[PDB]
This record gives structure tokens, sequence and C-alpha cells, in this order.
């Protein structure tokens, strides 16, 4: 098996959202996943991409084979991921605690929400709803209209699923000296506020307000954010180093000295009249060439349905073809041990099989 | 130190964004993370809390001693992080070659938007130029409006920052049984693409729109999406699964009877509005006691400056006062190795202290 995490044994119980995203970049990275559905799901080959790299088991965790059966995969594996709420793994037998008893090098990854205790520690929730306790989405949108959810990034994926994986992957490095695993205690609500670490500085030191659309970085800024071009496709500008948005200026045709200062907050509703002019005078595809190879921070906004055709996408190979559908390659690359291409979805697997395998 | 990265020591080439929030939570769990930055940048102590838990040293990397100084530092460490342009380090002698001559152990960490090579690698960018190539940046805003930054989450932290740790962590795995270091490569376009892989996923089952503000996760949805309350603050609405959008509708007031299919696209303008009303007609402090110990999934969208007051958020000491204010305490959690508060951003210390106490 390809990728630096070649060798290493993952047992996860099937969730949503983030466990499962960080099953995949461990499978992704080389690891050995296995993944334990309940049997009243699995039914055919998933068409679910995100469950790539992945041996699947069914096993009614209720039952007591079922959980004799999870217990002697988990005896003989690196790393247990469960996303159920808070309790769950306890009442089936699987806790920690229980775990500790058959394996006590396990790394035990717990992926949550809200977390392992508190008032809101059984409260069913998603992205949307972690992000707006601690700030986040308050701070995502226009400021004439209300908060927009950025998607589920920053919850699930960026603030969750890769949390867990430091956590997994600090608490292997943990164990090379003690030789023991240990609890990894991922809350999405604690990782999107570490992810977004930046913006609790600047608010610190005067650099980041409350109002949302009045920031350097959330669209408030003249030359930090999209503008609709002839065409009605849109193109992002990036220019915060006054070097690139000279650079953008003269690329557009706007003399810096019929401009407002790029930094004067207060005339920042003229400086977008002029620069939301220029840009409509041209389409997306004018401005990309016009800026590719520059420094202008000038970039258009492509749909996912175009990705596929932009050189440098392609000749990175960010992208690889898996039924009707491109998908995303292993991140990040290793220069010695490469991640290889995803394996797609696979039939399930008996669980005697794998513990065969697994010796 | 606490945390389970005791005695991982990092040196730091002193850039912005991904590469320092990369640094600063290597740094919480424990790390041992030495900052490499110019003279010419430094007075004080740094008022930016996202180099907490950091020495600081500076040294003009373009001469001679600048750079031997470097080497020995990076002879002594475990890893290597540069968020430079491709070539910079090359140039300073402190390119992956140079490096693996000194210390053929180092995991070599290159933080850039772009990657290593291809058309773009030398083009300047932000967070909002790597994440609007690859489809990321369309899919976030208003249908009827230009996109709109999710500020600079997922690019440099989300797709960008984590995807360094992940393979900073994942080749020390690999290191443990090959006695080698070797080149992490994270790009920014690369890691927020695996970042949003759900996405890819659910648009090759049919399942996910290029059309923005039409989707499950990206606000079209009606029980997906925030709403505007009586006093002008809002509620996060996350109610996915039926019984959790049931339960919504009940303490709403509202009859499911009355109501369009909870998943009828074509009639979801005619549920907002009906979901819009019922909101509007109380304070976001009345919805969030109303759905409390709830799966309604609804939350209150807090403000920054109002997240300190949260019940959930104080009891669990997601955040430490500092500084000017609040902070993140480290993710994710661990329970035997457990990471400890933040030390502030130190003095600037000289090069050769640290060489002593690193022998
Ligand atoms: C509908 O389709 C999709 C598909 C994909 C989707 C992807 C993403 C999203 C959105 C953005 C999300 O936001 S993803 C984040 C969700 N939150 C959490 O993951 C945070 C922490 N966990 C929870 O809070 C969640 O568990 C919950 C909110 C989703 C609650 O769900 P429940 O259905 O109440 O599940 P519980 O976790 O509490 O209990 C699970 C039950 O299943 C049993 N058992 C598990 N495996 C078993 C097995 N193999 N055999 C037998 N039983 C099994 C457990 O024992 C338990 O049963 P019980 O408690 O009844 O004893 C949305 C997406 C939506
Ligand atoms: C202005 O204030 C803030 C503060 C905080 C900010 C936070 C975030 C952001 C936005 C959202 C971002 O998205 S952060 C991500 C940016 N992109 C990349 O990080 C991707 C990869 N790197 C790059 O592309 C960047 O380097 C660049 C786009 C910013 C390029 O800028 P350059 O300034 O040209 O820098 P280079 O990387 O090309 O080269 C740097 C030169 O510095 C020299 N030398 C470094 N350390 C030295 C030392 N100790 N002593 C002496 N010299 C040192 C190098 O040698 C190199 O020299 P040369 O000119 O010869 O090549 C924005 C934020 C903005």
């Amino acid at each position: 098996m390809a990728g630096p995490l070649s060798g290493l044994r993952v047992v996860e119980l099937a969730g949503i959202g983030p466990g499962p995203h960080a099953a995949m970049i461990l499978g992704d990275l080389g690891a050995d996943v296995v993944r334990i559905d309940r049997p009243s799901s699995v039914d055919g080959i998933s068409r679910d991409a995100m469950l790539r790299n992945r041996r699947i088991v069914t096993a009614d965790l209720k039952s007591d084979q079922g959980l004799e059966l999870a217990l002697k995969l988990i005896a003989k594996a690196d790393v247990l991921i469960e996303g159920y709420r808070p309790g769950v793994t306890e009442r089936l037998g699987l806790g920690p605690e229980e775990c500790a008893k058959v394996n006590d090098r396990l790394i035990y990854a717990r992926m949550t929400g809200w977390g392992q205790t508190g008032p809101r520690s059984q409260q069913a929730g998603h992205d949307i709803n972690y992000i707006s306790l601690n700030g986040i989405l308050h701070a995502i949108g226009r400021g004439d209209e209300r908060p927009v959810p950025p998607l589920n990034l920053v919850g699930d994926f960026g603030g969750g699923s890769m949390f867990l994986l430091v956590g997994i992957l600090a608490a292997l490095w943990e164990r090379q000296s003690s030789g023991k695993g240990q609890v990894v205690d991922a809350a999405m609500v604690d990782g999107s506020s570490v992810l977004i670490q930046m913006m609790w500085a600047m608010r610190a030191t005067g650099m980041w307000t409350d109002t949302r659309g009045a920031n350097m970085l959330d669209g408030g800024a003249p030359y930090y954010d999209t503008y609709e071009c002839a065409d009605g496709r849109y193109v992002a500008v990036g220019a915060i180093e006054p070097q690139f948005y000279a650079a953008m200026l003269a690329g557009l045709g706007l003399d810096a000295a019929e401009l407002p200062p790029q930094n004067d907050r207060a005339r920042w509703p003229e400086l977008r009249a002029l620069l939301t002019e220029a840009f409509a005078s041209h389409d997306r595809d004018h401005w990309g060439a016009v800026f590719a190879n520059s420094d202008a921070c000038v970039t258009p906004v492509l749909a996912f349905g175009e990705v596929h055709n932009e050189p440098h996408i392609i000749e990175r190979n960010t992208f690889y073809e898996a039924n009707g559908g491109w998908q995303p390659m292993p991140a990040p690359r290793f220069s010695r041990t490469a991640s290889s291409q995803p394996r797609p979805p696979a039939a399930t697997i008996d669980i005697e099989a794998v513990l065969t395998d697994w010796d």
C-alpha cells in the first residue's frame, strides 16, 4: 500500500461528515482502513466517493457477536474513529475504557461537534450549528444581509476532520515514546475556533470588527473580493500588498492618481465603484489572460464543471477521473513515499476475512 | 512542555498565513518551535497571538553567518516549515538538498498556494485566489449575488495549514520505520480540494449543482440556513434529518400538513417564506431558549464579542483570556498528554542560546 501511512491500521465506526472524511484521508495516505457499518445500511457498492480507500464490513454492534468481532478488530488496530454522540460507544461496550482493556496502544479518536461534556453535548447539530456558537458564521457574508454558510467546509472539515487527523497523528508520535495510546477529543466547536485564530488575533489588536462585510478579508476591502465581469462571470481579487495592487491597477487601465488610496477605508465606496466599473468592462477570460503570470492576484472564479479545463489544475494532477466525476487526488504530497490513486468503494467483506488478513 | 508533541523540534522560516498557523498548532501541542524572522521586521514583543508557543530569533538569511546559524538549527531539528515561493529557500542555500546534507532525518515542509511547479507556481496570491481556481469560491454565497469569500478559512487554514500538519505528522510516522525524512509539498489549491471532497462526491451522484444558492449545504435549503429574528439577530437552522426538521417545525408552531415537503426543491421559496415569518416573530434569545436540549438543530448565531458569555463555551474552556482578549485553547484535546495554556509571544532571543539548549 502506497504512501507515508503504509502499515497504519484503522477501524472506523461508520458515521457522517468529519469521521468519514478523516478516515478517507488516512486511507488516501496509505493507511489500512476498515469501516464497520450496520447491516441495515450495507446494500451494494457505495456510490459515495468519500468512502474510497476502505474495506467495508457489516456488524450489528448491539448484538453480542457484533460487539465481540468489533473488539477483535480494535484489538489488532492502531486507531479507532467514532463520531456518534457522547455515551454511544460506552453503551455499545466499545467505549475508551473497554478498548483500553483489549489494546492499550489504541488511539481512540472521538469526532463530535459540541464535545464530550457540557450543556449542548447531547444536542443534534450540523456544521452550521457548531460555527454559529463560536462567532464564525456571523462573520461570513455581505453586511446588508444575513450570514451565509461557507458550505460545511469550516466546521465539518477544516475545524473537524482535520483536527481529528492532527490529534490521531500527534498521538501516534506520542505513542513512540510511551508505548501507550490515548483518547483524542476532537470537537468542531474547538477545532473551528483554532481554525479562525487569526481573526481572534486581529480582533485583539483592533484590526477586525464584529461588523460583517467591513474587514480586510470578509469582502469589505475592494482589493479582497470578487467582481462581476462583462459576461456575468466573476474574478477574484486578492491584492493585499501594495505592489500587487499597483500591478492590478495597471492591468485594469486605472491610474493610481485618479483613485482614492488603497487603504483609505472612508473612501472604499468610491474605490469599489471604480474597480467595479473597470472589471465590468471585459469578460472573465479577458481578465484571466491579461493577468496570467502576474502578481496582480486576480484569478478567474471557476465553477466546479470548468475546473478540469484549467492548465494549472491539469498539470499538477490535482484531480483524477472516477465513475462520471472528477475527484481530488490525495493531499498533501510526499517526495519519497508518494500516495497512489485512491481505490474506489469496494463491495463488502466478511469481518472474519479481515481478522485473518490482520493475523 | 505539555502535550503529545513534547520533544518535537521545529524550525519555522517566518512567512504569513498558513505556515505560521501550522507552526502555532505544533507549538500548541507541545512542540519546540523556533521561528527565524529577519532583523528588520522585529521591535518589541510581537502583538500577533498567532506567534504564541514560539521562540523568535532573527537572522539575515542572506548573510553567510545567518545561513550558517540556520543550518545549525535545522541540523538539530525534526521539521522545517517554509512558506515562500518555490525556489526561494534553494537560493538561500536552505533548500531540501542542502538540509538533507546536514540532517537526512528532517521533515521538509513546504507551504504554498499553487504548488512547487506548474504555470501558476510563481504567481503571488492569497486564499481568495487559490479557492477561485478549484470551484470552491464559486459555490459560496447567495444565488443572486457575486461569490463571497469565507474569510481566509478554507485556503489558508482548512485546506492549507491543516494539510501541512497532516503531512508533517504523517511523515514523522513514516520516518519511525524508514529512518529518513522527506519533503512535504502542501499546496492550498490541493488541500482545499480534498477539503471539499464531499461536494465532488455529491456532484458525481447528481446531488450537487454548480448553481450557487441551490444546494443542501450552501444556504439554498430552507432547513440549512440562517434566519433573521425579531430583534435583527440571527439563528442558524441545520435540521437536515427529517426527525430533527419535524422537531424544529413543532417548536416554530408550524403544522407540517400546511407546509410543502421538506425536500421539494421547487417549493423551497415558499417553504422559506413560511419559516422566515415564523422565526421573525421572536428574538434570537427566545429561540435559543425554546430549542435548548432539542434535536431541532437551531442555534443562536453569536458575534465574536458574545462568545465569552455562552455557557457551553465557558464550561468547556474553548477559550482563555490573554493579551487584549480571548483566544482559542489548543485543539484537539488529549486524555493523557494534555496540552497546556499557550505561552504568549516571546521576546526575541539569541540564536546561539537556542543552539546551546539543543546541543
Ligand atoms: C442524512 O444523510 C446525510 C449524509 C451525509 C451528510 C454529511 C454531512 C452532513 C452535515 C453538515 C453534517 O453536519 S455531518 C456532522 C453531524 N454531526 C456529528 O457528527 C456530531 C456528533 N454526532 C452527532 O451528534 C450525530 O450522531 C447526529 C447528530 C447525526 C445524531 O444522530 P443519531 O442518528 O441520533 O445517532 P447517534 O450518534 O446519537 O446514535 C447512533 C445510533 O446508532 C447505533 N449504531 C451505530 N452503529 C451501529 C451498528 N453497526 N449496529 C447497530 N447500532 C449501531 C448506536 O448504537 C446509536 O443507537 P442508540 O443511541 O439509539 O442506542 C449531513 C449529512 C447527511
Ligand atoms: C501584509 O500583511 C499581512 C499579514 C498577515 C496576512 C495573513 C493572510 C493573508 C492572506 C489571506 C494570505 O492568503 S496568506 C497566504 C499568502 N500566500 C502564500 O503564502 C503562498 C506562498 N507564498 C507566496 O506566494 C508569498 O511568498 C507571497 C505571495 C506573499 C510572495 O511575496 P514575496 O514577498 O515576493 O516573498 P517571496 O516568498 O517571493 O520571497 C520572500 C523573500 O524574503 C527573503 N527572506 C525570507 N526570510 C528572510 C530572512 N530571514 N532574511 C533575509 N531575507 C529573507 C527571501 O530570501 C526572499 O527573497 P527573494 O526576494 O530573493 O526571492 C495576508 C496577510 C497579510
